[PDB]
Formats: C-alpha cells, structure tokens, sequence
C-alpha cells in the first residue's frame, strides 16, 4: 500500500500511501507489460469491462521494475516471467509524453492463452495493434494509457 516518490529523473526522493489524497501519479512507478504471440497479436483482457496492458500495476516502494513486474504477472496473469521470454520495450517519463506515471514497459512472448485470475479480468483476446486502436479510437472502454502505449511501443 505504500509507494515510493519520484522525481523528473525518476529517482526516489520519499514515499507515499496508495490511498493519500494528495497522491500524483506523475510522481510514482507503475510497469506495464505486453504479452504478444507469435502471430504478432497482443493478449488484452477486460479490466471489469475495459480493454487494458496484459500485466500492469504499481510498483511498491522498495522494489525494483522487474521485481514489480514479476509480481504482477503471477497475480493477474498466473504467470512467471522466468518461464517465458520477456525484455525491457521501453521506458518513459510522465513529463515526456502523456502517460501517466514514469515505467517500464516489458514485452512478454508466449502462444499461450494464459489462465487469467478472473478477480480482475473477466475475459481477453488477441487482438492485432490495428484492431485495438480501432476499438479505442470508436469509443469501448479502455485504461487511459492504452492507446498511447500501444502507439508508442508498436510502430
């Protein structure tokens, strides 16, 4: 529940509760992550009834963005990054594009349909990045990052 603080560099200077009022999430770490199969499709799911990353979540105060990363892979996705290929796609800075909070965006590669924790997904699909877009760009609900994630990270 606690998260850590961080500046234009994305260095910590302090830390805050999740639920604070005065929480920003300019100034905190979330990860997203990208299961992509090898037909060049992405896994979304519906988080719950907006489209969102395969695996994303705020990472707590003291770890690191893999650590963070893998935690939450195995809570939503019942999944182990140590078992499939995975790497860094990008970083970015919410005062250098309109993300929300400063991350790191993994990409995890597997054809498999994973046994999502249905708590906070109620379903997916694999989705090409034209189809996705075109979805948000209509008007379906979807996690306010998505698109632009989506975008940035795939052409």
């Amino acid at each position: 529940e606690r998260l850590d603080l961080v500046n234009e560099r994305d260095e910590v200077v302090g830390q805050i509760l999740r639920t604070d009022p005065a929480l920003r999430w300019e100034r905190v770490r979330v990860v997203n992550a990208f299961l992509r199969n090898s037909q060049g499709q992405l896994w979304i799911p519906r988080r719950p009834n907006a489209l969102d990353v395969s695996v994303g979540g705020a990472v707590q105060s003291g770890e690191t963005y893999e650590e963070a990363f893998r935690r939450e892979a195995r809570e939503e996705l019942n999944v182990e990054i140590d078992a499939l290929s995975w790497r860094p796609l990008a970083s970015f800075s919410p005062f250098q594009t309109t993300l929300s909070s400063f991350m790191c965006v993994y990409e995890l590669r597997s054809d498999a349909t994973p046994i999502f924790n249905p708590n906070d997904i109620s379903g997916g699909e694999w989705l090409t990045p034209e189809h996705l877009l075109a979805r948000i760009a209509a008007g379906e609900a979807a996690k306010g990052d998505l698109a632009e994630l989506v975008r940035r990270c795939y052409r």
